């Protein structure tokens, strides 16, 4: 299948070179996989989700996304027009309030929730979690991410938007998960993206168009935007049977576009997520 006039980041992960505008993908489109979006929530009634999204847990007074971040990033995972894996099932877990903030104790509880809730869901091709959040280093937050990964969930996390070494941020600095940096449409590291030896992969992160609350759309930038491209790609590749939750991050790094990015400091991987699609 091919989506013409696609958002640049979708086209970028289906191409060996920048500057294309078609997103090529296998029709299976992540069907049978499930992706938890752990964020501000999901506006599940947005037409772009086609009924494939639902809120399963909130830690505040409502389940509604009053912010937009969670709806945006879920749309990059699996909305019809803006998503990588267009037939996946999306579950929302609201660990951030409508101002986009959350306590570490709540974030940890949300990850432990996913590790157990997945056992109650029908996800025959596997389970992914997308965490576009982060803050200062916390061994307790890292441990919670490691637990989620160990339980059988492919965990993708943002490297952070500080233009610094990701070793000082959590859960980015936890080695056992998939830590995602951000790139722009000209194959430069996004000027805000963290770096360091703990990064596993880069994905598109500058000027990412996706769903927004109020049934709308908008374009925003961050490593928070890059992470759902990798989460969607993992769900897409697990549905195809090419990899599992335990090895998906390694498989994506193995099959990435290598050496394409500019302004990558020595010691950081030069790997850009790529779906290797051949019609
Ligand atoms: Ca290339
Ligand atoms: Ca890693």
């Amino acid at each position: 299948a091919a989506q013409t006039n696609a958002p640049w980041g979708l086209a970028r992960i289906s191409s060996t070179s920048p500057g294309t505008s078609t997103y090529y993908y296998d029709e299976s489109a992540g069907q049978g996989s499930c992706v938890y979006v752990i964020d501000t929530g999901i506006e599940a009634s947005h037409p772009e989700f086609e009924g494939r999204a639902q809120m399963v847990k909130t830690y505040y007074y409502s389940s509604r996304d009053g912010n937009g971040h969670g709806t945006h990033c879920a749309g990059t995972v699996g909305s019809r027009t803006y998503g990588v894996a267009k037939k996946t099932q999306l579950f929302g877990v609201k660990v951030l309030d409508d101002n986009g903030s959350g306590q570490y104790s709540t974030i940890i509880a949300g990850m432990d929730f996913v590790a157990s809730d997945k056992n109650n869901r029908n996800c025959p091709k596997g389970v992914v979690a997308s965490l576009s959040l982060g803050g200062g280093y916390s061994s307790s937050v890292n441990s919670a991410a490691a637990r989620l990964q160990s339980s059988g969930v492919m965990v993708a996390v943002a490297a952070g938007n500080n233009n610094a070494d990701a070793r000082n941020y959590s859960p980015a600095s936890e080695p056992s998960v998939c830590t995602v940096g951000a790139s722009d449409r000209y194959d430069r590291r996004s000027s805000f993206s963290n770096y360091g030896s703990v990064l596993d992969i880069f994905g598109p992160g500058t000027d990412i168009l996706s769903t927004w609350i109020g049934g709308s759309t908008r374009s925003i930038s961050g490593t928070s935007m890059a992470t759902p491209h990798v989460a969607g790609l993992a769900a897409y590749l697990m549905t195809l049977g090419k990899t599992t939750a335990a090895s998906a991050c390694r498989y994506i790094a193995d099959t990435a576009n290598k050496g394409d990015l500019s302004n990558i400091p020595f010691g950081t991987v030069n790997l850009l997520a790529y779906n290797n699609y051949q019609a």
